[PDB]
């Protein structure tokens, strides 16, 4: 087979892990995804002159959800800009990842979504400084405008690259 990438993508209740899937997969924006709807997709890409497959675990609300953090390769820590406690609770998403590799390695990239909006209450610099203190990539992201997206999903699939032989 082609190369396969294993991701995860987490974060609090309406942040957008839902509408940052689909806009990467269908190239549209959904206002109103059922936030109970836990599924994988998969869509190919090409990615540096490389064709692989990324299969990807929207998280909500299990076996296949144990799978996937004990097989997935690399996660998105999703948090929305305009939701102070979301990003405020991706220590505890970072440290759920962290027990089930028992590792401080893992692919990560910090994703700060719904840049549209107005109503900012996590600046840059917060972010920046979280990002920079788990040592990964920051990217501000609106699955409204699609700014960024494809940018998150792609930048994940260098650091698995960076982390490990594809
Ligand atoms: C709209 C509803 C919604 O999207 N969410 C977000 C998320 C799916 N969620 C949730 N809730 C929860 O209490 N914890 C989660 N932990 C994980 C996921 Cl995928 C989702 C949630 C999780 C990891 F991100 C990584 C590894 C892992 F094992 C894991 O599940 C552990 C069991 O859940 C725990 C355990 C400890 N803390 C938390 C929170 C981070 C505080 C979770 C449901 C809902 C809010
Ligand atoms: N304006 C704006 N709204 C968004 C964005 N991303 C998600 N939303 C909205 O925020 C709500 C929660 O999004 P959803 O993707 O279901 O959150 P999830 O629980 O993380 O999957 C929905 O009504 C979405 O339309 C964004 O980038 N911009
Ligand atoms: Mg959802």
């Amino acid at each position: 087979g082609m190369t396969e990438y294993k991701l995860v993508v987490v974060g609090a209740c309406g942040v957008g892990k839902s509408a940052l899937t689909i806009q990467l997969i269908q190239n549209h924006f959904v206002d109103e995804y059922d936030p109970t709807i836990e599924d994988s997709y998969r869509k190919q890409v090409v990615i540096d002159g490389e064709t692989s497959l990324l299969d990807i675990l929207d998280t909500a609300g299990s076996a296949m959800r144990d799978q996937y953090m004990r097989t997935g390769e690399g996660f998105l820590l999703v948090f929305a800009i305009n939701n102070t406690k979301s990003f405020e609770d991706i220590h505890h998403y970072r440290e759920q990842i962290k027990r089930v590799k028992d590792s401080e390695d893992v692919p990560m990239v910090l994703v700060g979504n719904k840049s549209d909006l107005p109503s900012r209450t996590v600046d840059t610099k917060q972010a920046q400084d979280l990002a920079r203190s788990y040592g990964i990539p920051f990217i501000e992201t609106s699955a409204k405008t699609r700014q960024g997206v494809d940018d998150a999903f792609y930048t994940l699939v260098r650091e698995i690259r960076k982390h490990k032989e594809k």
